[PDB]
């Protein structure tokens, strides 16, 4: 079962979508993270372990509430609506020599958007 967030005050201090490069990189492009699948985007408080990316979704935008319906299911798992590129607040990269012309494509959209990109 799943109960509502819908005030500031219950986001936690961070928000991860953890994923991989590849999709990121459709994330990007494609304006938003997806439900896809499952019915809404699945968050970490702050994943699959195979996940080198982590995008931090902005909680304290303005603007959150006006643009994700957000839930908790009861294990601390935080369910939402499609959320737009331009909420995100940083994205960062678990850096592999195999994938350095993706990050130099992923460094490129983010900059044209002004997200932070962050590669450790
Ligand atoms: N992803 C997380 O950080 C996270 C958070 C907490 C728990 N979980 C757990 O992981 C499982 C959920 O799987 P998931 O979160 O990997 O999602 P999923 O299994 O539904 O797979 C969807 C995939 O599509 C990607 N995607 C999203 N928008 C896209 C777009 N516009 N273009 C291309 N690709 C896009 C997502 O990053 C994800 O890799 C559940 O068991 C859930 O409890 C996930």
């Amino acid at each position: 079962v799943l109960v509502p967030i819908t005030e500031a005050s219950q986001l936690p201090q961070e928000l991860i979508h953890g994923t991989n490069l590849q999709s990121v990189i459709k994330i990007i492009e494609s304006g938003a993270i997806s439900p896809m699948s499952r019915n809404h985007v699945h968050l970490s408080p702050g994943m699959r372990s195979s996940s080198n990316v982590y995008i931090f979704i902005d909680c304290h935008s303005p603007l959150f509430f006006q643009t994700l319906k957000m839930f908790r299911s009861l294990n601390n798992v935080y369910l939402s609506s499609s959320i737009p590129v331009e909420l995100i607040q940083k994205v960062v990269v678990k850096g592999n020599l195999k994938d350095e012309e993706k990050l130099d494509t992923l460094r490129r959209i983010l900059h044209e958007r002004n997200i932070p990109l962050e590669k450790i």
